[PDB]
């Protein structure tokens, strides 16, 4: 260390021709035991550079390679440095790049390679992705930018793009986000770009923008709104203008759909539907019509000669604004009519499929019959096409949009059947066909369960014999046909069903088994066959019930006003039944009989029990058969054989582990098995089924996991940094550990319902040792998932849990937290992962020195990340994450009798700590809070609360909106502000009956205090009356 120093400072004091072989020898210094005593510092030997580069860049051409020889210098000794860790501090560095290439001094490529090992190292390590500060962050992305906007153009100018499109990424996902006064830089970019004809980086500009405007959605709607106004005229003259280069014409599509999505939200197309209309807007969506009608008669717009998804969607959108220069449905008719080739005509097909998918009111009744005799016709060809299985998806979208009718004429819906009649005997024909097979089925399931064609008895000889094979599509057809139909009678039909769904060759696997299938289908079939009357068995079967910008778009419907979530015993055939027992059985013999413990798949057997458990628990859901006898019945007794078989497999991976060729299968293992479970607690098929199949698991195989969980536990492009919770870091092994103990989670919250064999205590204990402080290492990638998921799992508000491990699982949620400061993306996870602990922390029954211990604990960090958000350390997603726990928290405690927060000595209540968000710098927050603040004035658990405490939670509630009010182009933010004043007030009118006169008389204030819009009031005063159920709006105002 001393000697390094000395020697460096020597080679430094040196002339400058000394200096010449000191540069070899300060590179050839280093070395293993120096970089081992130097670990702390590198700051010291970082400026001793700093000062050399300085003075050698005081003293023609030839310094060309001087400054080349230099650049790699500090190229080599920034990744000696930063090789193992990042030792070195991102702070000085940066100001260096920023200095190095400011001036013009420095040539070309010093500036591109200094931006070469920025974006390297500095932006490709999560570490410095974090610590750089928000000023930073805009003067990094301001110098690079004005460089960008320099008239010199270099083969540079790809990479300077790239800086720019990781600086916009960086700023809008780890802070506030940078002002929207730097949209005229984009402007003049996009002014510069029409001139240009290179565009070397206008795809990264363009998504640089295209991020920034996904960011800057929430706030300054408008403004965005008249810059698209500004932009797209460009960009449609640029798209004309240029080679059409496949990703700029990516890009430019998102932009495009971008800017539709925040002007129509939702699909709205009336100002007063929450829209924003303008003459500029529509006619620039006019020709955007114009340019891709023109697009799509491309070769290059797609042998495949399907249009790419993101063209149909966008064509889709487009057509629905527009229709209502005349456009309508007129021009998709004639373009389909007047197509002879499919290269022409599956374009229009795919273009109506979509918007009659995406709008069924789209569609005027009147044009649905003359587009039904174009399918038709359109249908044969006496072969199969390509453009077949287009006629079929749209004629399906078709039969679904018409079911979703009921205001068609009497005539209009004769002449319909007799057309559809027409199309079911046109689509019968073929079937054999495989190609076509999933279309086929579709249409026909379809058609069945609209009721528009009867169906006739050579249908049901489809699922007989060797005609067709078990499909999906095949399936899903069936079964809407035995909901809406009768099976004739020709102990037979139903028995001749029965052999083609359980037909196994006499070493091929049965197609049911090999191929996936919708949980608890095939086994409703099959029981619903085997009783009395099998139409009767769905309808009830089926009555059960069951367990991106589309939140922004939700965000404009709701700031409209547009949007509001608020104020809104049978018998059955004992010879069918003894048949399907005797198949069953068969079926489950000649599997043991085939199966071997190393050629034979083991994912085929658990479906078979999967499927035997799934008719038992039909069979049990109703009266025919009791868990009782079940449970001896010889089918259960194959189900645990068929486990039993398939347990020895996981045994063999617990000795071998190292096998990869087996991880596939494994995975696929657990997934039938997590889907089998469920843990939803109504009664239902589902929970009988998941039931039956914990009671199979035995003792032996749950430590065979457990063993696994264990020993796996103890393992050792991009725009910008790689998220440490993003899927690449998990590989084969890492990601099927995570499969299993998802599925261990599963069993140890609802093994506890039934009787099983297994102790869920046993698992519970070792899932709670493999967190063990020794063990777990919360900075390695894989140990973050397990506990993020044993965080989400675990918890159970049904029955707590023993109160002594959900102090250990809380336990290292502190260091955690602390290690993960200052990155924003695990923070939000961390919080969205923990709030499932408060269901249980809720419940005080067991107040006990160590349930005080857990609260306090939970308590804590909950303060810190509060206090820590009042000191503007965390990004908007985070405050949405410490919102929705403390919502958890007000429901778990309304009263706050627990739920007190303390932060520097000081107190404060849960209840008064969400009234504060209510005066929030984002918009997203405000009404989030505004929309959660119904908590305060009921139970949660619908109880009302005390008249005291309503009273005091509606006047804190409206204090701080109208201090956020008089916190104050703007007129965005005036419209924002007034959108959550008239959302709070609104919501507690209708959560509140107690508050109703005091919230009434609060907006009658507002209307003249605040300037609240008349209209907007208005609209929302009739709402409330409808729900409550006043005829008119002048009677309720007359009450109060």
């Amino acid at each position: 260390l001393n000697d390094l120093l000395i020697c460096c400072r020597q080679l430094e004091h040196d002339r400058a021709t000394e200096r010449k072989k000191e540069v070899e020898k300060f590179k050839r210094l280093i070395r293993d035991p120096e970089t081992i005593k130097h670990l702390d510092n590198w700051d010291a030997v970082f400026r001793f550079l700093q000062k050399y580069i300085q003075k050698e860049t005081e003293c023609q051409a030839s310094r060309q390679k001087k400054m080349q020889e230099i650049s790699s210098l500090v190229k080599y000794f920034i990744k000696c440095a930063n090789r193992r860790a990042p030792r070195l501090k991102c702070q000085e560095l940066l100001n260096y790049i920023m200095d190095t290439v400011k001036d013009s001094s420095n040539g070309a490529i010093y500036g591109a390679d200094c931006s070469n090992i920025l974006l390297k190292d500095i932006l490709s390590v999560r570490k410095y992705w974090c610590e750089i500060s928000q000023q930073q962050w805009l003067e990094l992305f301001s110098v690079y930018f004005r460089l960008y906007l320099k008239p010199s153009q270099d083969v540079h100018r790809v990479l300077v793009a790239r800086i720019i499109h990781a600086v916009t990424k960086g700023c809008c996902s780890q802070t506030d986000g940078l002002n929207s006064k730097f949209l005229d830089f984009f402007s003049k970019a996009i002014q510069c770009a029409r001139q240009e004809k290179s565009s070397s980086g206008l795809n990264h500009i363009l998504a640089a923008l295209t991020i920034f405007l996904k960011t800057l959605a929430v706030n300054f709607r408008i403004r965005v709104c008249e810059l698209g106004d500004e932009i797209l005229p460009t960009l449609l003259y640029i798209w004309t203008q240029h080679r059409l280069n496949d990703s700029l014409k990516e890009v430019i599509i998102e932009l495009f759909q971008l800017q539709i999505y925040i002007h129509h939200p939702k699909g709205a197309k009336t100002q007063e539907k929450g829209a924003y209309e303008s003459t500029k807007w529509r006619s620039i969506l006019y020709n955007l019509y114009d340019l891709l009608v023109n697009e799509i008669s491309h070769i290059g717009s797609r042998r495949n000669i399907a249009v790419k998804e993101n063209l149909i969607e966008l064509m889709a959108d487009i057509c629905h604004q527009v229709f209502n220069i005349e456009l309508g449905w007129e021009v998709i008719k004639d373009h389909l009519q007047k197509s002879q080739n499919d290269f022409d005509l599956v374009p229009w097909l795919q273009i109506a499929t979509q918007l009659i998918s995406k709008y069924p009111a789209s569609l005027p009744n009147c044009e649905l019959s003359p587009l039904l005799m174009i399918l038709s016709q359109l249908l044969p060809q006496q072969r199969h096409g390509e453009r077949t299985p287009y006629v079929l998806r749209c004629l399906t979208e078709v039969a679904l949009c018409q079911d979703k009718r009921s205001n068609l004429e009497s005539s209009q819906k004769s002449d319909l059947l007799k057309l559809w009649n027409k199309i079911w005997c046109i689509t019968f024909r073929g079937i054999s066909s495989e190609q076509i097979q999933a279309e086929n089925f579709g249409l026909l399931g379809a058609i069945i369960q609209g009721s528009l064609v009867e169906v006739d008895r050579e249908f049901w000889k489809l699922f007989t014999g060797s005609a067709c094979r078990p499909s999906c599509p095949a399936v899903c057809c069936l079964t809407l046909a035995l909901t809406t139909s009768i099976v004739p009678g020709t102990f037979s039909l139903k028995e001749s069903i029965m052999k083609w769904l359980l037909f196994y060759q006499l070493t091929e696997v049965p197609p049911i088994l090999h191929s996936n299938f919708p949980h608890l289908v095939l086994e409703k079939i099959l029981v619903s066959l085997t009783m009395k009357n099998c139409k009767a068995a769905m309808n009830f079967f089926q009555s059960v019930p069951e367990c991106s910008f589309s939140e922004v778009e939700e965000l404009f419907l709701q700031t409209t006003f547009d949007k509001m979530d608020f104020l809104t015993g049978f018998s059955v055939h004992q010879n069918l039944k003894e048949s399907l027992d005797r198949c069953l059985l068969g079926l489950s013999e000649q599997l043991l009989n085939n199966y071997s413990s190393e050629i034979t798949n083991s994912e085929t057997l658990v479906r078979c029990s999967r499927l035997l458990v799934g008719v038992l628990g039909c069979y049990c859901y109703m009266g025919v058969i009791a868990e009782e006898e079940a449970y001896k019945s010889e089918l259960f007794q194959k189900a645990k054989s068929l486990m039993q078989c398939a347990g020895e497999s996981i045994t063999l991976f617990k000795n071998k582990t190292n096998e990869e060729f087996r991880i596939g299968s494994l995975r696929n293992m657990m997934q039938l098995c997590t889907r089998c479970l469920s843990n939803c607690t109504k009664k239902s098929p589902n929970k009988i089924a998941s039931g039956f199949f914990l009671r199979l698991l035995t003792s032996k195989l749950m430590n065979d996991i457990a063993d696994i969980c264990k020993s796996l536990a103890s393992f050792i492009s991009t725009i910008g940094a790689i998220n440490p919770l993003a899927e690449e870091y998990l590989s084969k092994q890492d990601l099927l550990f995570l499969d299993m103990l998802k599925f261990l989670c599963l069993c140890v919250t609802t093994a506890q319902t039934n009787t099983v064999s297994f102790r869920a205590a046993d698992i519970r204990r070792k899932l709670l040792m493999l967190i063990d402080s020794s063990t777990l290492e919360p900075t390695k990638s894989l140990h973050l998932h397990m506990y993020l998921m044993l965080l989400k799992e675990l918890p159970g508000e049904e029955y707590p849990l023993p109160m002594e491990d959900v102090l250990e699982l809380l336990k290292p949620l502190s260091n955690v937290c602390s290690l993960y400061r200052r990155d924003q993306d695990v923070c939000k996870t961390i919080l969205n992962h923990v709030l499932h602990v408060v269901k249980n922390l809720g419940q005080s029954n067991m107040d006990s020195e160590n349930t005080r211990d857990a609260q306090g604990q939970f308590l804590t960090v909950i303060g810190a990340f509060w206090h820590l958000t009042k000191e503007r350390k965390y990004i908007f997603s985070v405050r949405m994450a410490l919102v929705n726990c403390l919502k958890t928290l007000l429901e778990a405690d309304p009263y706050s009798k627990w739920a007190i927060l303390n932060v520097m000595g000081k107190d404060f209540p849960v209840n008064e700590v969400f009234t504060q968000f209510l005066a929030d710098n984002h918009h997203q927050v405000r009404m989030l809070a505004a929309e959660s603040i119904n908590r305060l004035f009921q139970d949660t658990k619908l109880k009302a609360l005390p008249l005291k405490l309503q009273q005091t939670a509606f006047e804190n509630a409206y204090l701080k909106a109208q201090e956020g009010m008089r916190e104050m182009e703007t007129l965005d933010e005036i419209y924002n502000r007034k959108s959550v004043l008239l959302t709070l007030i609104a919501v507690v009118l209708s959560c509140s009956p107690i508050c109703e006169k005091q919230a009434l008389f609060a907006l009658c204030k507002s209307v003249k205090e605040n300037g609240l819009e008349p209209h907007l009031v208005k609209k929302v005063l009739e709402k409330v009356s409808e729900t409550f159920g006043y005829r008119r709006l002048e009677d309720f105002m007359a009450s109060h």
